[PDB]
């Protein structure tokens, strides 16, 4: 109902925990940390997060009718393209931050102060974006179009950028009619409104991972370190 | 050495500006308003405060006794691999954090918050380790040495690592034999707290190649390729 918005709706809640099966097993309400700083256990958490958090978009990609018969490169060039800014707006929509909770794909939920050492300030602010995300309340046949509509786009370098095109447009239009099924132009114009907070998010992660580097306390996953490196203008 | 302490202190002040000279012809201490976030002004400043201490500090490292023995790989290796920090203590030193006033080695003189915008934050924890180095009232003599100590350490890559160690064991002498020459006999608590002074040092230098990575990330205006070398040399991935 119809098709396209049927599977792209079933790839994003399949991407993601049920309430069910939302995983308390660390969680801690308080946590004493020492801010400003960070050991091997934050710095490898952080890392695991960003990896796990890549595998599952995959997935999630592998998904969206016509993405998997893409060219190899032109699906690793999305996926990594888009990596860090579906990560945050995936965390921002599924997290609590009225109760100052991230959940992540995994289940696994952790208070912002058990982030805090990690991640450092990126996670306040992601938190913050959740709440400005939560306030458009964007349904989830939406937010799966959307979300969608992240990974497929114009990037430098595609080899079949007109195939891409052609799934953008189709996306836009599944898009375009759930909002007027559901209706009975805005919501949108005030969304693509928080784009630039979404790309200062972007930006404190690239900047997160510089500094993390620079510690060097763990090294990062080969694919989280090309993805930053692949990232940089220079 | 002695003699050393005497090179050293030459070297220091010969590196900077007369009181006399200060140029205060572009301090304002109100800015008209802060917001939004640096424009490109902001960014080519911070790089042309920067540029501007590259000959200044090199010209002073060529007066340290012994700089000039070590290899040319390795004068080349301590001076970009220190040059951060160099620029961090000196102007630390030289400003007057009480004021709010950053004081450059050309002579300019310049409010924090003509500065706030191109520097970022660093600006703020540059000025918290010149509060804090101040009060450790530093003498011109003792300073003369823990710059050049800054300098002149073990670096990955050296060739001549055991040399460098000797000439800074030779001004790390210089520097506890004039602590207990000013500060009481025959003893040290006041050296260690200089020498102190040098892994927060460090970790100042961090936040300057952080601030360094966010503007090449932005890139309203490019590094000039001297400050973007140092910056590529000595990011350790």
């Amino acid at each position: 109902p119809a098709n396209l918005l049927t599977s792209l709706v079933r790839a994003h809640l399949d991407s993601g925990p049920s309430t069910a099966k939302l995983d308390y097993s660390k969680f801690q309400e308080l946590v004493l940390p020492h801010f400003g700083k960070e050991d091997a256990g934050d710095v490898q958490q952080f890392y695991d997060l960003l990896s796990g958090s890549l595998e599952v978009i995959r997935k999630w990609a592998e998904k969206i009718p016509g993405f998997a018969e893409l060219s190899p490169a032109d699906q690793d060039l999305l996926l990594e393209s888009a990596f860090l800014e579906l990560f945050i707006l995936r965390l921002a929509y599924r997290s609590k931050p009225g109760e100052g909770k991230l959940i992540f794909c995994s289940g696994l939920v952790l208070h912002r102060l058990q982030c805090a050492r990690g991640f450092g300030d990126w996670i306040d602010s992601i938190l913050a974006f959740s709440r400005s995300l939560h306030s458009l309340l964007v349904d989830v046949p939406a937010f799966a179009c959307l979300s969608a509509l992240v990974l497929i786009t114009d990037r430098h370098g595609l080899q079949e950028p007109r195939r891409v095109e052609e799934l953008q447009n189709r996306i836009a239009s599944c898009l375009k009619e759930h909002v007027a099924a559901v209706a009975g132009a805005s919501c949108l114009s005030r969304l693509l409104g928080k784009l630039p907070e979404l790309r200062t998010l972007c930006t404190q992660g690239l900047q997160r991972i510089f500094y993390l580097k620079l510690e060097d306390l763990v090294p990062p996953p080969p694919i989280i370190d090309k993805i930053f490196m692949d990232t940089l203008p220079f």
